[PDB]
RNA sequence: AUUAAGACAUUCGUGAGUGAUUUAUUUCCAUGAAGUGGCGU
């Protein structure tokens, strides 16, 4: 918008009024309430001294990770993430049969990608 | 003038020597910085 405080400074052009440019302030980013944050793959620890929870752990993460969002509006689909690697084993879940095990309704949306993106 | 008289149970002597109020004990357990858009029909 247009105030001291926003981090994208919408600012008058000296082009076409209906189109106007942007300015990036780095002290404005630097103070901002929150982020949207994309990281590489990192690493959960789990440790128990109970080997049996450890197991059930074990069984029951893949579908945790594929049911659960974290972060802010987790609803609408921000910080999604997924198992990759359980004890250097890869993890093989049909992600549409834990949705359906563990939801009432799922639906899956026709997304398509024009082979560029 | 009498089987009598005379005579400090007294001198010396440190209640003292060696001796950590110490060994042991997690200011811990629980918990989503998160909920939500609306008009422009």
């Amino acid at each position: 918008g247009i105030n001291t405080n926003s981090t994208i400074i919408l600012k008058k052009s000296n082009s076409d009024p209906r189109k106007k440019e942007a300015e990036f302030k780095e002290k404005n980013w630097s103070q901002i309430d929150k982020k949207g944050l994309e990281w590489q793959d990192f690493t959960i620890k789990i440790f128990s001294l109970k080997g049996d929870l450890i197991n059930k752990i074990q069984t029951y993460l893949p579908a945790f990770f594929i049911c659960h969002n974290f972060g802010t509006r987790n609803n609408k689909g921000f910080g999604s993430f997924t198992v990759e690697y359980i004890n250097n084993q890869k993890n093989i879940c049909n992600v549409e049969d834990t949705l359906k095990e563990n939801f009432a309704f799922v639906y899956k949306k026709k997304i398509a990608l024009s082979r560029q993106s």
